[PDB]
């Protein structure tokens, strides 16, 4: 699968963004799709994932209840709705995909998008 993110931008605190990740070559069926983010100077950290075609949804503690991950019917796009954004959410956000189990360690994901920048000003 080839992954491309979009929907990033620069917003004021309290605002929203909607990220999307598109799959090229293949559909997302049979893949775990995860979102990771890298704040400046920090390592990549898990944000959310969707697996089993929607049967399993995972959220990091810091984003639960503010972020929603989903897929479209064709399973060609994965969305990350981000509400109530805080300056702490500022990072490059990466879409990632893998066969197999739904895990939260970036090391186990084989495919990565180039990332979309998300900036939240206070």
């Amino acid at each position: 699968v080839q992954l491309q993110e979009s929907g990033g931008g620069l917003v004021q605190a309290g605002g929203s963004l909607r990220l999307s990740c598109a799959a090229s070559g293949q559909t997302f069926s049979g893949y775990v799709t995860g979102w990771f983010r890298q704040a400046p100077g920090k390592e990549r950290e898990f944000v959310a994932l969707i697996a089993w075609s929607g049967g399993r949804l995972y959220y990091a503690d810091s984003v639960q209840g503010r972020f929603t991950i989903s897929r479209d019917n064709a399973e060609t796009t994965v969305y990350l709705q981000m509400n109530s954004l805080k300056p702490e959410d500022t990072a490059v956000y990466y879409c990632a995909a893998k066969r197999g189990g739904a895990v939260t360690a970036a090391e186990w994901y084989d495919y990565w998008g180039q990332g979309t920048q998300v900036t939240v000003s206070s």
